[PDB]
């Protein structure tokens, strides 16, 4: 749809130009998902989907026949400061230098074509992470799953073993193929979606210490729980797909992210059965084309709510954020129009949530042109200062938080990012030189006793002919 | 000189293709030094000297105008594993995404060109980075200090403040200009050189409460320590360079590391004031051209000794490593010859130490081609498997550990890296496809009932035009 996007883009965290260096480090260099949880020793595990190395040049997934295809690769974060970023500190490797497969598949089509990780958790020791066996793909949003199955590690995610558990897709319709598990006090929800993303939710709850043992499980039948898996019915219409449930303390609240029809979509529930409060807007297709995940991050707290949103044309994984209340419902949203540029081909005169720019500036436009999506924002000359702006409205006296991707020419000398007031006065900015990978930059200031202010990006040209491209602003409230 | 480097490339910290990925993360793209110590927190600080960003080209230090140049940057470690490298986890930033500078300089050639830190060390809440004030440069290992100074930092790294505390260098040969700390009891013994690195080491120690406090030093004078700074005798012959200097809890002694005339070398005391046993040859200049540097990693333990060193043409850090037994000596030495293929301008037959390769192969020679160094060896061709190996004895019955760096043309599909027998049979291997950046291989193998094995890496090139790149490889012998 196109409503507003709250979310912010805070990092990539694999393929080209993201920090983390995956694909240097362990040869990830597409890949999509970033399903995380607590270890329950003092770090964070991320489960991938199909995976693929140094020959993929993308846009959307797939590779050339020697693209190192794994179905599946897990990394590690023991990193608490997710404002900057979510830094991987090791990777389930083999050889080492390589991020391996960790649930095998059989690769053959229309029988088992790959493995996709859904879901994660701990308890006591042992890891466990659900996934679906894929059969084969259809159209956007359709496959057929055989079955989805869980495997577990006993050191940490260092080695697995696939558990004989699954739950069997016997018609097609099985409504636990792609589950999301959420512990609460003694108990796992299970939330489980039929194969693609055109069904409904249902929910199911087992003792955290009987995870493997279906026989454990009771599902909600719409009145209470019952152990047989065809009297489950739905807490959540269709359409939903792959899906994320966390346990907010802060605002007592179930969280569930998911992709409903076009826009990843948040709802809320004081149970698991519901019920579920209307979808509110996480992020929109029209600023994130073919976007699809979203995780919560396993140590949100405080109303802070980190999630990890993929993305089909570059085929990499991005940490977004966006804030919550007491009462579960979104705040603090991105206050920049077009923050992606994915809205428009042209700029406009930076008023009315227009873009700006001096000569000579545009929207580049193709797939996976972007920092994230299929557009970005560029000036370039090779004469005087010459940036990109917007006229954001700002509550006067709030604190704020400014971040935005960008990259330069290598002959790059001086450029600006900040905000401004409406008559080219620097409020608070920051100043780069040659800026090689897409880099984002963060400013905090004081709007002051104003109304409005220009947030903006530029470079000197004095040098030469010099260029900067921009993608992904985000203004938002500091709390 | 042509001595045998016993030390083994481990990985590359700093710049293009380091896993690290510090051009992306802070703009740090070449740098040097490397000094490291305990934060006494649980982290290791490490600090660079002159540094640049995404405009530099190398080879060698210095950039374009655009080129970022910082006197100095610091990072944060807080990894215990460094078989796999040393990842860093924060740097001091500004803006965010830019590593800063943080001990300033003029920069005024002939007054004070730049601000070089030389050692580190951590007392209670306090870092203090020791520096040199440098004047102006001259050929290779010749400069010209104002005075050595020492900053410090009461929150982990993150803020700076030069203090009044300087060693002033009136007639240019103070002893005391390029320091190395070590700390044992509460004492901290203060090694130092003059500028540059045609001169002998002397030693000084202060409590460690009292290292801004000049009229607390005593120095070594021959026969005692004594209160005057005129009264320093060296404790090691010239020529010396910028130091590290290490308590081994293993060994029971103090290690010393440095540059002398073209080597890095080590000696050994049982004592900061000696005497110091003979050099010992840690890496050469034959093997490692116009390599410099050398600083201990704080962690070190068990006789396995990590450290970082530089080399001009890549202007970049890399972390290497050596053995120790308990009586300091170099133990478990690189039983490759040639193992950064520097030696040689071509190829050998692969016996007496030399390399051999299948059609089309060579000795790839230029600045900074190497992985380390100006020399790689490659293979290429469109047909079969296309190998370069060495051939290497063993002890029958011992275990090995074999790594090596080493990247591909994008077109690879299947490649292998291992030990096997003289008669080509595989003992150890693994099995890469494309690889992008230099990326380090790791093999353990048993020798089994043998006393040679050849060493090699290699493409199938069946599938097109296909290249591998070969540097710095290691067989060490598993205890
Ligand atoms: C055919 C397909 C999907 O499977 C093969 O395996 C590789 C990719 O696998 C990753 O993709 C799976 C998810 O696929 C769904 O998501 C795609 C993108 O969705 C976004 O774009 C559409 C179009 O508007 C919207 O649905 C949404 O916003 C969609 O096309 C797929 O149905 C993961 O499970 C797996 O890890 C490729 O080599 C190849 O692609
Ligand atoms: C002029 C110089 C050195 O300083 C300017 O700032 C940038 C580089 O600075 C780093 O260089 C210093 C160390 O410089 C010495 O090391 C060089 C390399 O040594 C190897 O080559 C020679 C000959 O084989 C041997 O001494 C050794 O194996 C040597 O030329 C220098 O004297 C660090 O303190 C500093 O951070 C550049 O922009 C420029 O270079
Ligand atoms: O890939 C990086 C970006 O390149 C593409 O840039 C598109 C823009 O390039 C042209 O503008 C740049 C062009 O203008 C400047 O020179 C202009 C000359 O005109 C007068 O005669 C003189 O004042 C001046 O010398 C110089 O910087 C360069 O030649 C323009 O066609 C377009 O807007 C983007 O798509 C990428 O992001
Ligand atoms: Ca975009
Ligand atoms: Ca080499
Ligand atoms: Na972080
Ligand atoms: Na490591």
């Amino acid at each position: 749809t196109t409503s507003r996007t709250p979310a912010t883009v805070v990092e990539k965290l694999t393929g080209p130009d993201a920090p983390n260096n995956t694909w240097g480090r362990w040869d990830i260099k597409a890949t999509d998902l970033g399903i995380m949880w607590d270890d329950g020793a003092g770090h964070v595990l991320t489960a991938f989907g199909n995976t693929f190395g140094n020959s993929w040049t993308g846009p959307g997934g797939g590779a050339p026949p020697n693209g190192n295809w794994r179905s599946n690769v897990l990394v590690r974060s023991s990193d608490g400061d997710l404002a900057d970023g979510m830094l991987f500190d090791w990777a389930a490797q083999g050889p080492q230098g390589v991020a391996r497969e960790i649930i095998p598949s059989k690769k053959i089509n229309g029988v088992e074509i790959t493995t996709i990780p859904t879901t994660g958790i701990s308890v006591g020791k042992r890891q466990y992470l659900g996934f679906m066996s894929v059969k084969q793909w259809g159209p956007p949003g359709v496959w057929d799953t055989n079955f989805a199955g869980i495997a577990y590690s006993d050191d940490g995610g260092g080695t697995w073993k696939v558990s004989d558990t699954r739950w069997e897709n016997a018609d097609g319709h099985d409504p636990f193929q792609m589950q999301a598990w959420v512990q609460k006090g003694g108990t796992i929800y299970v939330f489980g979606t039929q194969n693609g993303r055109n069904g409904p939710a249902s929910v199911a709850k087992v003792p955290a210490s009987k995870l493997l043992d279906k026989s454990a499980f009771r599902y909600w039948n719409g009145t209470d729980w019952s152990r047989k898996e065809s009297d489950a019915v739905p807490v959540m219409d269709a359409p939903m797909s792959e899906m994320s449930v966390q346990y907010d303390a802060y605002s007592k609240r179930f969280l569930m992210m998911t992709l409903s029809g076009e826009d990843i979509i948040m709802r809320t529930a004081t149970a698991p059965e519901g019920p579920w409060t209307p979808a509110q807007t996480v992020a929109s297709s029209t600023d994130y084309p073919a976007l699809y995940g979203g995780y919560f991050h396993p140590w949100n707290k405080d109303g802070e709510i980190y999630f990890t949103m993929s993305q089909w044309n570059p085929y990499n994984v991005y940490l977004m954020r966006l804030r919550i209340d007491r009462d579960g419902n979104i705040i603090d949203p991105n206050l920049v129009t077009d923050a992606s540029f994915e809205r428009s081909t042209t700029l406009g005169d930076g008023t009315n949530g227009t873009w700006a720019a001096k000569p000579n500036s545009g929207i580049d436009n193709a797939p996976a042109a972007g920092f994230t999506g299929d557009h970005r924002a560029f000036v370039r000359y090779n004469s005087g200062w010459r940036d990109i702006w917007q006229d954001v409205a700002v509550e006067r006296g709030a604190k704020y938080r400014l971040t935005g991707f960008l990259r330069t020419s290598v002959n790059s000398d001086n450029g600006f990012f900040g905000a401004r007031t409406l008559d080219g006065v620097p409020i608070g900015e920051i100043n780069f030189h040659s800026v090689g990978a897409w880099t984002r930059f963060t400013v905090e200031f004081d709007a002051g006793d104003r109304d409005a202010v220009q947030v903006f990006g530029g470079v000197w040209t004095n040098s030469g002919d010099i260029w900067m491209q921009l993608d992904d602003v985000s203004l938002t409230k500091v709390r």
